[PDB]
């Protein structure tokens, strides 16, 4: 059960929960490989990584991935995790010279990962293990767009490293537009293609159902972890939050700022079911009695279907995540899993 105040009734009666049958393996590969790159301690992977729920995170998303592909996509986000901690730990200990070599090693791993595979910077070489492997599953044109997205991505955690260590809460249309980056929407929505083994054309993945749902998708997730996230974020003097914005800017109390970030999630749900038809008839279009157009309407459904399994996956990773479990922690600022 989901506290009230966290609750979405439309999630638990229509969004029913889906895991992909590889998680038991998946959870325990991801595990050792966090081990094994030693990117977190290791007596905190072992206490900790089951509890944080990452793999879970990604089995309940990209259902239908071959199971290489989902631990390639498992690593990454792990990775990911891991990496916004080291962010936020080079943050509060003013590490702005580790971070920008870090930032450089990182834009420069993602357009040669298999350079970087035995990187000092265990932190480098873990990244760039995951990203080779994703590169491996679809046409060099795909990795060329992943990497430009993530490139992006690296860029807003450097915004986010400048507005921290400078007290800047950004307004809460400029969050907004740099949250799209910070959560990385565009990664995962790239994720998607070799998920359902297909690279989709320009002309399909920009038509205006398929963006819209890919967006609303993310917007959900991204706002949802603002929700659940706030309480850790406030303890940690965290500044990048819808709520934080509200607060700062629009003069609003926790109460009202909980409430307005509530509806913005409750809206993406709802727009989400609207532009989902249009997305699937959009699917059925591509149809066309060709064999290519067959390859491509299975692998739009197939990924409409992992956006909307995004948003149950997202919901109960929130309460099922020791990430998120700030209550529970010595120090309300240093989360136990975190590397001090
Ligand atoms: N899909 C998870 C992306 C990892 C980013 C970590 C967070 O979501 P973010 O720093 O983006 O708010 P958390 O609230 O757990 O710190
Ligand atoms: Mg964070
Ligand atoms: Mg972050
Ligand atoms: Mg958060």
């Amino acid at each position: 059960a989901v506290p009230p105040s966290l609750r979405l009734p439309v999630i638990e009666a229509a969004f029913p929960r889906q895991l992909h049958p590889y998680w038991p393996k998946l959870q325990e590969t991801t595990r050792t490989w966090l081990l094994e790159k030693r990117l977190m301690p290791a007596d905190k992977v072992e206490e900790y990584a089951d509890g944080l729920c990452y793999t879970d995170l990604m089995a309940g998303y990209y259902l239908g991935a071959p199971d290489e592909v989902l631990q390639a996509i498992a690593d990454y986000s792990a990775w990911f995790f891991v990496w916004d901690d080291r962010h936020d730990r080079d943050i509060v200990h003013g590490r702005a010279g580790a971070w920008r070599r870090l930032r450089g090693l990182l834009h420069t791993a993602l357009d040669s990962p298999g350079d970087h595979l035995h990187h000092e910077d265990t932190l480098v070489a873990g990244f760039a293990d995951s990203v080779r492997r994703l590169y491996a599953f679809l046409p060099a044109t795909w990795n060329a767009r992943f990497a430009r997205h993530f490139h992006t991505v690296i860029e807003a955690y450097d915004r986010e490293f400048h507005n921290r260590t400078r007290g800047i809460v950004p307004g809460v249309e400029e969050y907004l537009e740099l949250r799209r980056l910070t959560f990385a929407h565009w990664i995962w929505t790239d994720l998607l293609e070799p998920s359902s083994g297909c690279e989709l054309p320009d002309a399909v993945r920009k038509h205006p159902a398929y963006r819209r749902a890919a967006l609303l998708s993310q917007e959900f997730a991204a706002w949802y972890n603002d929700l659940c996230s706030l309480p850790k974020e406030i303890a940690g003097d965290e500044v990048h939050n819808l709520g934080i914005s509200l607060i700062t800017h629009h003069s609003l109390t926790l109460e009202e700022a909980i409430g307005e970030v509530r509806r913005r999630v409750e809206e993406c749900i709802t727009e989400f079911l609207a532009v989902e038809r249009d997305a699937l008839r959009f699917a059925d279009e591509l149809a066309d009695g060709t064999v290519r157009g067959k390859e491509l309407s299975g692998a739009v459904r197939a990924n409409v279907g992992n956006m909307r399994n995004w948003f149950s996956s997202v919901y109960w990773f929130h309460h099922e995540s020791g990430r998120y479990m700030v209550d529970s922690w010595d120090d309300r600022s240093t989360p136990p899993y975190v590397n001090n």
